[PDB]
């Protein structure tokens, strides 16, 4: 058992560990760790199955044997039976099986090692270590260890663009288990956004929320944040307010999907609380994470010209289908400035606040987004406009290079920054070739680089692609819309984008400027 694949020694961050059981609480405390170090306390359990867990899919493969080892300590009376358990999901049967791998009776007051060798089936993905007891006893663990068993800049995006902006991609619960993508991200990208795991419905906790204390959870995001903090990859938060992927109950008097719409002043409380508590938890659990940007409000301007003309861009009130529960409560887009105010209040200083939207180069919508953002920038509330940049491969037309530069320029002319937040470039089911997609990718990065070489005030501080490869895109792979194919081989677009910056100007991707 040579290689060490995991070593969690909670000195800085929670290292990807979550509370098992909706009411269990994890708290990392100084000096309560093994050897006087920082340790991880698990409290408030209410059944032998409650406890703590960590998805380690990033680090553990199916069909491989590992030695799993954790030091634990409890402060009760007599012996406690500790259990280490491993869970996976069978990529065939789609069932979660959890087998207890080590059972060990542990005396009070003493740091003890619990460990065993375990080899999960060849078809196991999402391998998850969890610690529990045979009682509902409180405990503390430290020094989790899993083992087996067998500046010159590189030609990589983050290094090539180190003097210009971060270069981002996206991770999700599924891709976080893909070894091959882990290697890709580490090699190329210095920014990650969670595709879904930081949205309101992935983070809000219904049980026990109240108007002035909305409970939140990073359990869905934790392996990602952990992976990013551990490897010095910056993260964009996505997203605090959005008419989509937000539970209806969040908007209802009794925290139930079918309650009554709440008043504006009730919803102010809940809005502020969600925002305060999201920032508090990120700080609490991943203080070393470079949370460089956050999408405070997402996609609030309507695609409908009638609404941008006569209703300040408000979507239609309601829930689902592009309707907005925010407009349902507030009547209006006034909630936007509210969200940025609370975000300015609780975000770290280095965390830049973005209004993010798509079809951002369509005149009537562009004009409305630019106006909203300029008013916010001027009040000190907003730092940047996010251009989602869900575009196609056509140099001409609705998202062609002209419309796109015009929008990039009008955003930059506000004085704020710009980020290109969710870039993908659809071939429209093969209507456009990979060679034309390469041209559009080259045009877009080239336009960002040009802004940065020109002026001044405004900059493009990130360019991010909405996915790591063509096997993992929300547009479906028939639109092959990213820089790497389904085997992570670089496409023509990658070659193209890698050819814009001369070797002399490359810098340190881990310390971009
Ligand atoms: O059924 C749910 C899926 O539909 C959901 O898929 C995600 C939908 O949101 C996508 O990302 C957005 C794309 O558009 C921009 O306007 C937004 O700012 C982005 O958030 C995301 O890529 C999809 O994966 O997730 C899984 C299901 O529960
Ligand atoms: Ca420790």
């Amino acid at each position: 058992m040579d290689y060490e694949v995991v070593h969690d020694t909670f000195e800085v961050n929670f290292d990807g560990w979550c509370n098992l059981g909706v009411d269990t609480y994890l708290t990392a405390v100084e000096n309560e760790g093994n050897n006087g170090t920082r340790g991880m306390m698990v409290i408030n359990r209410s059944s032998a199955s409650d406890g703590a867990y960590s998805e380690k899919g990033f680090y553990l493969d199916g069909g491989v044997e590992y030695k799993y080892s954790v030091f634990v300590k409890h402060n009760g009376t007599g012996t406690e039976t500790f259990k280490l358990s491993v869970s996976y999901l069978d990529s065939e049967t789609e069932e979660e099986n959890k087998e207890v791998i080590a059972t060990k009776d542990v005396v009070a007051g003493e740091w003890t090692e619990i460990s065993a060798k375990y080899k999960a089936p060849k078809t196991a993905v999402n391998i998850t270590l969890s610690i529990t007891t045979d009682s509902t006893v409180d405990f503390i663990f430290d020094d989790v260890t899993i083992t087996r068993k067998g500046y010159a800049a590189n030609a990589v995006l983050k290094d090539m663009y180190a003097n210009y902006f971060r270069v981002g991609s996206v991770l999700n619960s599924g891709t976080v288990n893909n070894s091959s993508i882990k290697a890709l991200i580490l090699r190329e990208f210095n920014s990650i956004t969670c595709e879904n795991e930081m949205k309101p419905d992935a983070t809000l906790v219904q049980s026990g929320s109240t108007n002035t204390n909305i409970r939140v959870s990073l359990n869905r995001a934790a392996s990602i944040l952990n992976f990013c903090a551990q490897n010095n990859i910056a993260v964009r938060g996505h997203t605090l307010v959005w008419h989509s992927q937000t539970p209806q109950w969040f908007f209802k008097d009794n925290f139930q999907d079918n309650g009554n719409w709440v008043s504006q002043s009730v919803m102010d409380q809940r809005l502020e609380s969600y925002i305060k508590n999201m920032f508090a938890e990120i700080q609490r659990q991943y203080p070393s994470l470079n949370l460089y940007a956050y999408d405070v409000v997402n996609a609030a301007v309507s695609d409908d010209a009638n609404r941008t003309r006569y209703y300040g861009g408000a979507r239609e009130p309601g829930y689902g289908n592009g309707r907005s529960p925010w407009v349902q409560i507030y009547g209006d887009n006034k909630f936007i400035e509210k969200a940025f105010t609370y975000a300015r209040k609780y975000a770290p200083a280095n965390c830049k606040l973005y209004y993010n939207d798509y079809n951002e180069y369509w005149d009537h919508k562009r004009d409305c987004i630019a106006s909203i953002c300029a008013n916010l920038y001027n009040k000190g509330l907003l730092d940047g406009v996010g251009m989602q940049s869900h575009i196609n491969a056509d140099m001409n037309g609705f998202s062609g290079i002209q419309n796109y530069k015009a929008a990039l320029q009008k955003y930059i002319n506000i004085g704020c920054d710009v980020q290109i937040t969710e870039l993908d470039i659809s071939t429209e089911n093969g209507k456009f070739s990979l060679q034309q997609q390469a041209d559009k990718y080259k045009a877009v990065f080239q336009a960002a680089v040009d802004i940065n070489r020109t002026s001044s005030k405004g900059k493009v501080t990130a360019v991010c692609v909405w996915g790591p490869n063509d096997a993992n895109t929300w547009l479906g792979s028939q639109n092959a819309p990213l820089l790497f194919n389904a085997n992570n081989q670089p496409k023509p677009a990658y070659n193209a984008v890698a050819s814009i910056i001369p070797q002399s100007e490359w810098g340190d991707g881990n310390n971009p400027a």
